[PDB]
């Protein structure tokens, strides 16, 4: 029942980390539990990252979930799972801010990013539509069209 959605259609190189969080805002049209993100990994390997991930309620800038964690990686253009300590419940049509601060070597990054991207249950046809929006400032250059945080890993309700 663990799902994921990737908002990028293509993968390029390379993206650098110097201490600034990659951030993207999103809202969902249906209630979900986010359990983590998929993040792009290094250009060369083997190597790894420390990574701090967070989900913040946008309107108040209050943290709902946060985890200082890590992942290791091989140089592929694939995405790597980094998990929150517990599920964060995301309510319909509330704006949330996803943060990942990677500390590590240069990575791949996503291109041709999508504003809207829909997950559809193969069992019921129920649609879970994600809308992504630009997180202005303090985002390591990440946007709706390019950058980090390709994937949200979640369960539907």
């Amino acid at each position: 029942k663990e799902c994921s959605i990737n908002r990028f259609q293509q993968v390029e190189s390379r993206w650098g980390y110097s201490g600034t969080s990659d951030r993207i805002r999103f809202s969902v049209n249906k209630r979900i539990f986010v359990v983590g993100f998929g993040l792009y990994g290094s250009i060369h390997g083997p190597t790894d990252y420390q990574v701090n991930i967070q989900i913040i309620h946008t309107d108040s800038n209050t943290v709902l979930g946060q985890n200082d964690t890590g992942f290791s990686c091989d140089g592929s253009a694939s995405t790597f799972r980094v998990m929150f300590k517990e599920p964060v419940e995301v309510l319909p049509n509330v704006n949330y801010t996803a943060c990942a601060t990677l500390k590590g070597p240069d990575s791949h990054y996503g291109t041709k990013g999508m504003r809207k991207v829909t997950h559809e249950s193969p069992t019921t046809g129920a649609k879970t539509c994600f809308t992504f929006c630009y997180a202005a400032g303090n985002n390591n250059g990440t946007s709706v069209e390019d950058g980090q945080i390709p994937e949200v890993i979640f369960y539907t309700e």
